[PDB]
């Protein structure tokens, strides 16, 4: 119901077609994220991807956020395994005025990577943000790159990378002499981290 919430929050004060206030009531209702939010504007702005997968939609806060800033052209392709929440997210991207620039594919991240280049006609992708399964971090992104997905400079950006957590994920993305990697890390006013995000840029073979 969390995500219905918001989008109904949406609906009644965010005006039509500026995503900015879509953003805005999505946080203000939320809060009583944009310290995550200002990092994915942040990569955006510097790689200027014209092809973006996100993995995982939920109310589509995220999806807002990054086709916002992407231009003529550029597209975002967003996969959710849930029907619900990518009812809600096609919802949210027709109020923000953003659904030109996004498709919604439902089901599951290791079922439809694979088809992206037959069915989807995908070439290479130019930026992918994770924020699904944490199990499924490292595997997609070994699909990714085994399906012939990444290009050189294809930058990766996955939320809710806090240590102990994707031990995995981190050891192969820092590791790996094919990533080039930075950690994010949001405390707000604490001393513990409430956020964290790693950015991975791809460097080929
Ligand atoms: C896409 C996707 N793929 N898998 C395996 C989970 C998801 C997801 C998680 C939250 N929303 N969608």
């Amino acid at each position: 119901t969390k995500e219905q919430r918001i989008l109904r929050y949406v609906q009644q004060n965010a005006k039509p077609g500026d995503p900015q206030s879509v953003l805005e009531a999505i946080d203000t209702y939320c809060s009583e994220g944009d310290a995550k939010g200002q990092i994915m504007d942040a990569v955006i702005r510097e790689y200027s991807p014209s092809l973006v997968l996100e993995l995982g939609a939920y109310c589509g806060y995220s999806a807002v956020r990054m086709a916002r800033l992407l231009q003529p052209g550029a597209r975002l392709l967003t996969m959710e395994i849930n029907p619900d929440y990518a009812a809600i997210t096609q919802q949210m991207l027709n109020f923000a005025g953003l659904q030109d620039k996004v498709t919604i594919l439902i089901g599951a991240s290791q079922d439809l990577i694979p088809q992206l280049k037959k069915k989807y006609d995908v070439d290479t992708l130019d930026m992918v943000f994770l924020d699904h399964w944490k199990d499924r971090y490292l595997p997609d992104t070994l699909l990714l790159e085994e399906c012939g997905l990444l290009r050189k400079g294809t930058v990766l950006l996955a939320d809710n990378v806090i240590v102990p957590g994707t031990p995995d994920f981190l050891a192969y993305v820092r590791g790996s002499s094919s990533f080039e990697c930075t950690h994010y890390s949001s405390y707000l006013e604490y001393m513990k981290v409430v956020d964290g995000l790693e950015k991975a840029i791809y460097q080929g073979p």
